[PDB]
């Protein structure tokens, strides 16, 4: 047994591991089976509806088509970070900033990198940024997701 | 009563939350009344005075006058980073790793985004970044800033 | 007595200080003597071997030779983030994600910042992303590293 903090914070650890890897039953698994991610617009300190997950599999079809795929050498980094942690008795609140990176892989020349190249070979930007805010509630063997809310920083589009 | 830790780095997370809203009150807030904020430039393993801030009203003033304002749709995350917390007794030492990124949301157009348009709109630039070093101690509810040290690894212009 | 997490935690912010100061006697001290450090592609999923680094006089000799030396008023942040801990008694694995940027500060001008001059001056880019999963074993003092894998998510070229 793991301290409720450390436990809680493994549990968004597991959700950007998830993110990034755009596996979304990984995700689905952190959550409540009725838990509702709500996706808001919070430019200006708004707080304007962007999609409301209703439920596991809402949120598995939403990590497919909410976010870019991962075409080839591709990747991303979900940057948590400031984490703040409300823990009262069976239910926690915590708070996270967030920034995700696209990570794109240049492909490796076969004949080899030329003389004088150094270093990484490719593109890291940052491509989102805002907060995350998790209600978690206890399970018989750790915490789960029963709520959460996502708010971003810039406007997002869908083409 | 949660673990010391999460309370400090709770702390932290607040600070982060008030440098990035540039909200002066919930700055100070963190702060013993007599509390130093000295910010030194760091560049090449230097300690060069930038500012000394003495006692709240300081701070305050400092959270206007000595970072950006937010224009129009702009915001910006402090992105605090692998912590070290020594804590002995009623008093602690926190070092974090920190960087400062801008956030510039662009205008959502009034006839919606033309299609093909996707992710999100407007930019986001890393704009500082060095280390926080906080001194903290216990007060009744939890624990106070006595004393902060601000490392920057770029210089900063005042104008 | 700290909670073994923040001791472990600590352990990884000492890493990233001694990464970004390119201090191979500081890295070197946070290892078991005999410990390892596997360095690999992890492009795509991948697990290609980029270096095993067997040994304390190994690790200190690719802090130089396997990372660009900081040039003149150059420095770097190792943005660890995301960590994940398991301790099942005297040993502990820890996930964490990872973004190295590269920070160049701008020279200072002898007749001073021209007028109109605000805020950082220099360059500050992400040049590395990827994960760290280390294994800790108990010290009596304390955590060690008694294994470390690095994955990295973009090519890594060597000249």
């Amino acid at each position: 047994t793991m301290a409720d903090e450390t436990i809680i914070l493994n549990v968004l650890g597991q959700y950007t591991r998830a993110h990034d890897r755009r596996d979304p039953d990984a995700m689905a698994a952190l959550f409540a089976p009725e838990a509702t991610i709500e996706i808001v617009d919070a430019v200006g300190g708004a707080s304007r509806s962007i999609s409301r997950l209703e439920g596991r599999d809402a949120i598995r079809v939403a990590v497919r088509q909410m976010m870019a795929p991962h075409g080839y050498r591709a990747w991303s980094q979900n940057v948590v970070n400031a984490p703040i942690i409300v823990i009262e008795g069976d239910h926690a609140v915590l708070d996270a900033q967030f920034m995700v990176f696209s990570i794109l892989a240049a492909e490796v020349p076969d004949g080899g990198w030329p003389t004088g190249t150094f270093g990484a070979q490719g593109r890291i930007v940052p491509i989102e940024a805002g907060q995350y805010r998790l209600t978690l509630r206890t399970v018989a063997d750790g915490w789960v997701i029963s709520a959460m809310r996502i708010e971003h920083r810039l406007p997002m589009a869908f083409g």
